[PDB]
């Protein structure tokens, strides 16, 4: 059973993502703080981690780099706002995909599938 960690401080969006991913037979853990999210990722192996760029305590870009120092775990960054520099930084720091809002859940789910195929 595939395990996903969501690190998202916007509780409405965190809840939407959890519900939609659970409906696809994913087991989902959620953290609402950037440091709790980093701590959780480093203490348990997930199949894929979704990070919001804009997180409290430590932002998603910096969480991504710290995870990737220690693990090969797939990472997707999602964000409300971002230009090409932000995207390039996120992918260069270890993200496997980088998605700007608004996005349709069907695209997120397909990109998860595409990443997990190769694991």
């Amino acid at each position: 059973h595939t395990q996903i960690l969501i690190v998202e401080d916007e509780q409405n969006l965190a809840r939407f993502l959890e519900l939609e991913l659970t409906h696809e037979n994913y087991n989902v853990d959620t953290e609402y703080d950037g440091q709790d999210g980093l701590d959780k990722a480093l203490s348990h192996y997930y199949d894929l981690i979704i990070l919001d760029l804009m997180l409290p305590s430590i932002n998603g870009l910096e969480i991504c780099r710290k995870i990737r120092q220690q693990q090969s775990t797939p990472i997707i960054i999602i964000t409300a706002k971002s230009d090409t520099y932000d995207k390039v930084a996120g992918l260069d720091y270890g993200a496997d995909d980088y998605i700007v809002k608004p996005f349709d859940i069907e695209e997120l789910l397909a990109r998860i599938r595409a990443i997990l195929r190769r694991q």
